């Protein structure tokens, strides 16, 4: 799979994660992204997380869409930039 | 091996973990789905955790019972969804 | 690299993260052990972290130590109940 | 690749890492350092995380530059130190 492609998988992934948490857990479009790359990437902080069952749903859904995704597109940004 | 055995494999981990979770530490169904997704993607929020003993050992069984399976349903799937 | 090597390095892992955990940062013993795994497994749910500078170049000796081994022994777990 | 190369890599990842957590969140030198391996290497405990926009962004370009490159690194470590 060409890794521009992969790159748009994770940037679709980003805006889902970014405007579900937003909209289903309240908080702002900057928290919502950052909370998304730390989820996707697998991070956690837990400075924010979901609290509501909805929130809890979506945290699941875009944990299984967005952590394969993300995985590969650093591992072939990897090679990109290195080889 | 098969990517719907590996899917069978992750959907009995995520049974064992919700149940455990639920039943050891006493937090809720949907709480207790939450944390296993959360706990074996590795991303571990820590806004849910054990706090007792037994809650602490079954975590660390869940952790070695579910890391890897889950790891390799995530890449099988996405094998999958995109080839 | 025979699996059964990998698992004798992630018990030894696995001893000098607990033990430096209870020595340094005075977490009983069954607490050390649990963050020990849950830091080798990069879940970290932050319940227990290092509160002193000793606590935490130990971190981050245990986690150059023991991601990497922690992750080829998970993986080699798999191929071998698996196949 | 070779693994000394990926080696300076991962330092330049935890001098970036360290400085711009220090001067960006005001944490000490040392909280800095810790908090990067732990971003990195995607262990996340959340004691520190950023509280501002500006941190938030560089922890996600962090996380973006780091985490390949240390998985990288920790995987070429392990290789050397056994094989
Ligand atoms: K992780
Ligand atoms: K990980
Ligand atoms: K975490
Ligand atoms: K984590
Ligand atoms: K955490």
């Amino acid at each position: 799979v060409p890794a521009t492609r992969i790159l748009l998988l994770v940037l679709a992934v980003i805006i889902y994660g970014t405007a579900g948490f937003h909209f289903i857990e309240g908080e702002s479009w900057t928290v919502s992204l950052y909370w998304t790359f730390v989820t996707i990437a697998t991070v956690g902080y837990g400075d924010y997380s979901p609290h509501t069952p909805l929130g809890m749903y979506f945290t699941c859904t875009l944990i299984v869409l967005g952590i394969g995704t993300f995985a590969v597109a650093v591992e072939r940004l990897l090679e990109f930039l290195i080889n």
